[PDB]
């Protein structure tokens, strides 16, 4: 579809809205002092607006503008353009929308202590590693996808913290361990296969916070973790998602 952009507010353009609808507009939106009228394709209109075809980037921008802060006690996840006047610890992330990220942030605040060394396995946007530094920990975020590293680095900087970010997985992290705590938002079968190496990555008394787990698959993780010598400490869920916390 195409947009016809006009300078002005809906209130000011009121006189010509009927004409835009007669001309076939199916949608209208006031967007920062401009009225955008949406059509299947350009048609002849006397209003002196400008036609432009709508693309995926326009959809992304519109969606972005509709984003609001997301609470994840003790944190609040904010888009770089959000302002927040609450008590919550801010976590600025270039567009924390998932249940699992939320479970992970709340669990992290409980199990992480100032001065703890943290491994955020499958760091992605770097949100967990960033929250760990904000809580007084020292974190390493690793991801097998090199492409996420630059955005993670940039989110860190926006948050005034500096975790270490590295391409790779668990084996790549070992030289920097052992760690006091590992947080891994992955999926149940992967946790199950890594259980033995999770034990190796942590110091005695260390903690493993596992999420990205569907309720129907929780059994797999309980079994592999018990099998690996971990003791369960806490469980929490949101929707169909579960976080399981263990001590080594
Ligand atoms: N085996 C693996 N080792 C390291 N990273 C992985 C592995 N498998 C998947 N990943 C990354 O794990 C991340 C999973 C994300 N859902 C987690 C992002 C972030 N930690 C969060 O809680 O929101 C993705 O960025 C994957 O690229």
């Amino acid at each position: 579809m195409w947009v016809y952009r006009l300078k002005g507010t809906l209130e000011a353009l009121d006189p010509i809205l009927p004409g835009l609808f007669d001309g076939g507009a199916r949608g209208l939106w006031e967007r920062e002092g401009e009225v955008w009228a949406f059509f299947p394709a350009p048609v002849d209109l006397p209003y002196e607006g400008v036609w432009e075809e709508v693309g995926d980037e326009d959809w992304l921008e519109a969606w972005r503008r509709d984003l609001k802060p997301a609470l994840a006690p003790p944190f609040v996840v904010l888009a770089p353009w959000h302002t927040w006047e609450g008590a919550e610890i801010p976590l600025v992330i270039e567009p924390g929308h998932h249940e699992t990220t939320r479970l992970a942030l709340k669990a992290l605040a409980r199990h992480l202590r100032p001065g703890d060394k943290v491994l955020d396995l499958g760091t992605g946007s770097g949100v967990l590693a960033i929250a760990a530094e904000k809580l007084g920990g020292k974190a390493l975020g690793v991801d097998i996808d090199p492409m996420v590293l630059p955005q993670a680095e940039a989110n860190a900087k926006r948050n005034g913290v500096r975790p270490r970010f590295l391409e790779g997985s668990l084996e790549a992290a070992l030289p920097f361990g052992p760690f006091d705590l590992l947080v891994a938002n992955l999926y149940a079968e992967l946790h199950a296969a890594l259980a033995p190496r999770y034990r190796e990555a942590l110091v005695p008394g260390g903690r493993a916070l596992l999420t990205g787990i569907l309720k129907d698959r929780a059994p797999l993780v309980r079994e592999a973790m018990a099998g690996a010598g971990f003791r369960p400490l806490e469980e929490a869920a949101e929707g169909e998602w579960v976080l399981l916390a263990y001590g080594r």
